């Protein structure tokens, strides 16, 4: 809770509304127009609140946007494996947090990631979601993992749509009998059978995000020790 005019409101980002500005004319926030439970370092944090109308919600500044926005922009063709697979070990992490917590994002995907400096990400759609959820509506943990699954494919493909050229209905009819996105290009087939865990039939048998955390932070020496850079991974 805080006073309206220790807020400068500098660049508008995006429609409420969302701007880049300064708290105590010293720190760099982001800024939400018309989260106290969750501390992670793999989580955007909340500063501050201006309760009564109009509402502003204060948090840390993350300046490279969203991961969508950030890989599909000038950096993300210099990004290879080694980056990705350190990002998708980031957001695991606070999936980790989250999943600890008893907590269900709902809605895991690119672009509800935020990137920093020093590809620094935290965690802040049919064809990212799990067919129980989508179908029945049952979302839990296990339905966030086949989302992060899906997440998967978006940092390998840096940043592009998944189930290329498929309408919504196809991807829920395809999946429905068994199809599963195949290994995209130069990606290792032991990430995308990671992939493929995380997109299991029964919700159950898919990996916890503590798993998938070790997984991609262990990578390049348990899993592709022989890995030599491609022409984009």
């Amino acid at each position: 809770e805080i006073p309206r005019e220790s807020l400068r409101l500098e660049v508008k980002l995006g429609q409420g509304e969302v701007w880049m500005g300064t708290w105590n004319g010293t720190t760099r926030v982001a800024i939400k127009t018309l989260m106290k439970k969750l501390r992670h370092e793999k989580l955007v944090q909340l500063y501050a609140v201006v309760s009564e109308e109009p509402i502003y919600i204060v948090t840390e500044y993350m300046n490279k946007g969203s991961l969508l926005d950030f890989l599909k922009g000038e950096t993300g063709k210099y990004l290879r494996l080694p980056q990705l697979v350190d990002m998708s070990a980031q957001i695991a992490s606070g999936m980790a947090y989250v999943e600890r917590m008893n907590y269900v994002h709902r809605d895991l995907r690119a672009a509800n990631i935020l990137v920093g400096e020093n590809l620094v990400c935290k965690v802040a759609p049919i064809k990212w979601t799990a067919p129980e959820a989508a179908l029945y509506g049952r979302f839990t943990i296990k339905s966030d993992v086949w989302s992060f699954g899906i997440l998967l494919t978006e940092l390998t493909t840096k940043g592009r749509v998944p189930y290329p050229g498929m309408v919504n209905r196809e991807v829920l009819d395809q999946v429905e009998r068994g199809y599963r996105m195949p290994c995209p290009p130069e990606c290792p087939e032991s990430l995308h059978d990671l992939m493929c865990q995380c997109w299991r039939k029964e919700p159950e048998e898919r990996p916890t995000f503590e798993y998938l955390q070790a997984f991609l932070e262990d990578y390049f020496t348990s899993t592709e020790p022989q890995y030599q850079p491609g022409e984009n991974l």
